[PDB]
């Protein structure tokens, strides 16, 4: 049904269709991207400082630090919403690493149509603290995008691109996507 063809545009990036989405893949730093949203996998507490929550936190700064635990206090959440702060991104969203993957994907999508935003770039979220198994978390990311899809919700998210810190969790990325090509 809704997945196209899987090659490689430049040196390291894989892509598919899934719908009308450009879906990629690719090893490096999240914190020199550019996109609408960076996404960042942290603590229930929104004050973790490991893996990649530490890149994100460290290179976005100490305002987007404070922003976290105040909105931390204020309520109890699924995931918050912040400034870029000195990462070239808009916002950034920060979802719990140990929460379902595909729910928190899902929920990304739908804060990025809310703010008609076309670019996404998110970590292999659960695979740091959380230790959730690289498979599990790939079949779910990719999983939300399918659903979203699916229910015809996509109109202005174009991209969404997911940059993994381990090249070994990479491999697992391309083996699920080539499962699922047309
Ligand atoms: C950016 O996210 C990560 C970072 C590291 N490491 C930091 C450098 O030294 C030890 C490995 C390992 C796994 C992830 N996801
Ligand atoms: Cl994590
Ligand atoms: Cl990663």
């Amino acid at each position: 049904m809704f997945y196209g063809t899987v090659s490689s545009p430049d040196s390291g990036v894989y892509e598919m269709k899934i719908g009308s989405i450009i879906f990629q893949v690719a090893s490096g730093d999240i914190t020199k991207e550019e996109a609408d949203v960076i996404v960042n996998s942290t603590s229930n507490s929104f004050n973790l400082k490991a893996g990649v929550s530490k890149a994100i936190l460290e290179c976005a700064g100490q305002n987007v630090e404070r922003e976290c635990s105040q909105q931390a206090q204020q309520r109890k959440n699924d995931y918050i919403i912040t400034g870029g702060g000195f990462l070239r991104c808009k916002n950034i969203i920060h979802v719990i690493g140990g929460n379902d993957v595909k729910s928190s994907v899902s929920s990304v999508l739908q804060e990025c149509e809310k703010k008609n935003y076309s670019s996404i770039c998110l970590p292999a979220i659960g695979t740091g603290n959380a230790k959730q198994h690289p498979d599990k978390v790939a079949e779910a990311i990719i999983d939300a995008i399918e659903d979203f899809v699916q229910k015809g919700s996509a109109q202005s998210v174009k991209k969404v691109k997911v940059v993994i810190f381990l090249p070994q969790v990479l491999d697992v990325f391309y083996a699920n996507m080539k499962k699922r090509e047309g």
